[PDB]
């Protein structure tokens, strides 16, 4: 059970974003059902009154947490993968129109996941903005934790995977717009029971195994890490 408390771009904290340049659910409880419109942005997917201003190049961080800001962030036990997708906002994340911008399972060397790493790094993972259409946009951030996924929540609805799923509102000013978006996938849609990375054994079988629900990164993405990039006792 985790949630977005906001954004840092450049390294800068933008303040508070929970329904305001969030499109915050009034929980941290998980979405398990695949085929829900729960899948796109979670509970409450509405517009919200802001939109944080980016330009193509900077780097945008967002900052989870458990119950308050910089606390446990996520119970260790929720092992899994993060991503983050981006749409255009007239969508409204329907149809074939998120592209994946970031992608981390399970590092070899560390032996971490990027679960484990993002609790180290205090909530905080981030993108670079890509070379799109100046305009505005959501930012999926999307963590899976495993520790149910040996079972499927359509045979089972009280186990499977766990989606942790956070739409922010940006806006992109300054783009050249050399890398413009292509077609995406759907959400919901794009997980299926059989596709790989949605069932998974992390008691029994190696890490080094696990395969991350496709698609795969986009070429056009500038990259981007798990982190901290801000420090919010700062403030
Ligand atoms: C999952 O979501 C779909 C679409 O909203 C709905 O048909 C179905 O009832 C849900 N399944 C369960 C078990 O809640
Ligand atoms: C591995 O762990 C060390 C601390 O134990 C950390 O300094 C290092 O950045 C980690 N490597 C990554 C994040 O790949
Ligand atoms: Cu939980």
């Amino acid at each position: 059970h985790t949630l977005v408390w906001g954004v840092w771009v450049n390294g800068v904290d933008q303040g508070d974003g929970r329904n305001i340049y969030i499109r915050s659910p009034p929980n941290n409880n998980p979405v398990k059902n695949l085929t829900s419109p729960d899948m796109t942005c979670n509970v409450d997917n509405r517009v919200v009154p802001k939109s944080v201003p980016v330009n193509a190049g900077d780097t945008l961080t967002f900052e989870w947490y458990h119950n308050t800001r910089d606390d446990d962030i996520i119970a260790s036990s929720h092992h899994g993968p993060i991503a983050v997708y981006i749409a255009p906002a007239a969508s409204n994340g329907q149809g074939n129109v998120w592209v994946k911008l970031f992608e981390d399972a399970y590092n070899v060397t560390n032996s971490t996941w990027a679960v484990d790493r993002l609790i180290t790094a205090h909530g905080q993972h981030s993108v670079v903005v890509p070379h799109v259409a100046p305009g505005d946009y959501l930012f999926r951030a999307e963590i899976i934790a495993l520790h149910e996924a040996d079972s499927l929540y359509s045979q089972n609805p009280i186990r499977g995977a766990q989606f942790y799923i956070s739409c922010a509102q940006i806006t992109i000013n300054s783009s050249d717009d050399s890398t413009p978006l292509p077609a995406g996938v759907p959400f919901p849609g794009a997980y299926t029971d059989s596709t790989p990375g949605i069932q998974f054994n992390i008691y029994t079988t190696p890490a080094t195994s696990y395969v991350a629900p496709p698609p795969s990164v986009w070429s056009g993405a500038l990259g981007g890490s798990i982190a901290q990039v801000g420090d919010a006792s700062l403030e």
